[PDB]
Formats: C-alpha cells, structure tokens, sequence
C-alpha cells in the first residue's frame, strides 16, 4: 500500500505517535517519506547483508526476523515480513520500542538527514485531524 500524507499521518495519530517521546506528528510522516516513500512494502538490502522493511524501514539485524541475516536479534518479536502489510500496526509498535532505545529518532539516517531541525510540521499542515 502507498499511503497519502494524511492518511498516513491519521493512522501514525491513531496508533498514538503524536507525541509519543517527545516527537510531534510531523517527525513520523517526514520520516515515513523520506525511509520509503510512504510505501509499506519498501526493502532495501544493506552492505551488511541485514534488510531494512517497509514503512519506516525497520532493520532485520536488530529488530525483526527475516531468515536470512546471521546473529541477527529480533527485539520487536516478528516476521520483516508483517511490516510490509498495508496495516501499519506492527510497525508502528516496533518504531515505538525502536524510538525507545535511547537514541531517539536518530536510529533513522533519513529523519536526521532530511527531517531534524527542519520544519516537520508542514508535513501534516491541510490535514483533517
Ligand atoms: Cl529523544
Ligand atoms: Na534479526
């Protein structure tokens, strides 16, 4: 599924990432564009051999298991798989528990490459929520 902006960013607010540590809506979204273009079944492969997966590009080396990335943890306790789905619901729990872990939203190079210290609000700005 390709999410529209605010679609994607009523859902995020739905699953409660408004605010969630600190980070207004507009962090989510702009980091959901940026990671994969609001596609749930973004992959990309890296160097590593790890997989990042869908929406917000969750890493198979630490956070979910895909099969086929040695010594790898799978703290968020599922499939890469079930990340690509067009219910962003175990992403959305996974980004959590990732958000969590003491780095914040600086575990996705594209939020701080692209998002932090930028405007984020305008990425929910014309939205019904
Ligand atoms: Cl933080
Ligand atoms: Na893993």
């Amino acid at each position: 599924k390709v999410f529209g902006r605010c679609e994607l960013a009523a859902a995020m607010k739905r699953h409660g990432l408004d605010n969630y540590r600190g980070y207004s809506l507009g962090n989510w979204v702009c980091a959901a564009k940026f990671e994969s273009n609001f596609n749930t079944q973004a992959t990309n492969r890296n160097t590593d051999g790890s997989t990042d997966y869908g929406i917000l590009q969750i890493n198979s080396r630490w956070w979910c298991n895909d099969g086929r990335t040695p010594g790898s943890r799978n703290l968020c306790n599922i499939p890469c798989s079930a990340l690509l789905s067009s219910d962003i619901t175990a992403s959305v729990n996974c980004a959590k528990k990732i958000v969590s872990d003491g780095n914040g939203m600086n575990a996705w190079v594209a939020w701080r490459n692209r998002c932090k210290g930028t405007d984020v609000q305008a990425w929910i700005r014309g939205c019904r929520l």
